[PDB]
């Protein structure tokens, strides 16, 4: 058998549960003794789980870093022990050289770029300003930093679009509502809302409704991930644009775990594809989704 030690961020978003399910299911399917762990959103619990895998003498450890910083010591402790590290979706802020074999994930900057370009293409003939409200991700995580940056690059070529308000909602529906209701009270006029993970955008669409305002027409929503519940919102008309982030890493993580453990060469970075849908596109996209996605993943590209 091959032993894989995986430590997860938590289970905040629908994307996370899909990512977890895809990792656990793909291990069975490929035949890998998975020693999965859940930090529940706190780095110290992710560290501990990574530290326990070293003491359990696992063959290859792999994790999804809750926040970019703080890993230096632990990532060097795995290199001392000789167990290789394969990273998933979120990146790290590390100094030391060759502290991880590869990193499977997505291009969060273009995901944000894609959204911001959408806002802009739609508000081209805007006779007056357009008020964008940003529901930021967990403070410190790679997707939250990179999406914010990309979304700005999208807006930048049009001064009529300005981020009137921006605040963290921790990638949850709770936070997504809590922060959106605050923007509904504080900011007087909102033309569109950018949710860094449809989950916050869903909590936000409850706040749009709860304040007697129509989602998808009064205030337009535009988000990332393309989860079931999100895609359904768009299919109905409560959302306007979702940019797909692929959660089904499992199959490739297992392939790369076999390659790494054996010692076969692996590319330095693998980026999963992305697409985006309008209401009508999402309507036709909703049917055999788990197959369509698992097929999309197979079309990944390498950064050797
Ligand atoms: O790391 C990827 C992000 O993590 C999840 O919490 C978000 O939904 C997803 O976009
Ligand atoms: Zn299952
Ligand atoms: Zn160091
Ligand atoms: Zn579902
Ligand atoms: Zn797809
Ligand atoms: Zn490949
Ligand atoms: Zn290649
Ligand atoms: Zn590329």
């Amino acid at each position: 058998a091959l032993t894989l030690g995986f430590a997860q961020v938590g289970a905040e978003s629908g994307w996370r549960t899909a990512n977890t399910e895809s990792i656990k299911s793909a291990a069975e399917e490929a035949g890998v003794n998975l020693k999965f762990a859940d930090a529940n959103g706190e780095q110290e619990k992710q560290i501990s789980a990574i530290r326990s895998f070293i003491q359990q003498g696992v063959d290859v450890i792999a994790f999804s870093p809750v926040v970019r910083t703080g890993w230096d010591a632990v990532l060097q402790e795995t290199k001392n022990a000789g167990i290789p590290v394969i990273l998933t979706d979120r990146a790290v802020d590390t100094q030391d050289t060759d502290v991880y074999k590869t990193f499977i994930g997505a291009d969060f900057i273009e995901e944000g770029r894609r959204a911001g370009q959408w806002v802009a293409d739609q508000y081209a003939s805007a006779t007056g300003p357009v008020n964008i409200v940003q529901l930021e991700g967990t403070t410190g995580a790679d997707p939250a930093i990179d999406r914010k940056t990309g979304f700005a690059e999208g807006i930048s070529k049009n001064p009529n679009l300005k981020i009137v308000a921006s605040q963290t909602g921790d990638f949850t529906r709770s936070g997504g509502k809590q922060v959106m209701e605050a923007f509904l009270k504080s900011t007087p006029q909102i033309d569109v809302v950018f949710a860094q993970n449809d989950d916050m955008g869903l909590g936000a669409m409850e706040a749009i409704e709860a304040a007697g305002k129509k989602p998808g027409t009064d205030i337009k929503i535009v988000a990332v991930d393309a989860t079931h519940d999100g895609m359904q919102a768009l299919a109905d008309g409560k959302f306007n644009y979702i940019v797909e982030c692929n959660p089904l890493l499992g199959p490739e993580l297992m392939d790369l775990a076999k390659k790494v453990a054996a010692g076969e060469p692996v590319p330095e970075r693998v980026v999963t594809p992305d697409e985006a849908f309008d209401q009508a596109q999402a309507k036709a996209a909703l049917p055999n989704r788990q197959y369509k996605l698992a097929a999309a993943l197979e079309h990944h590209h390498h950064h050797h």
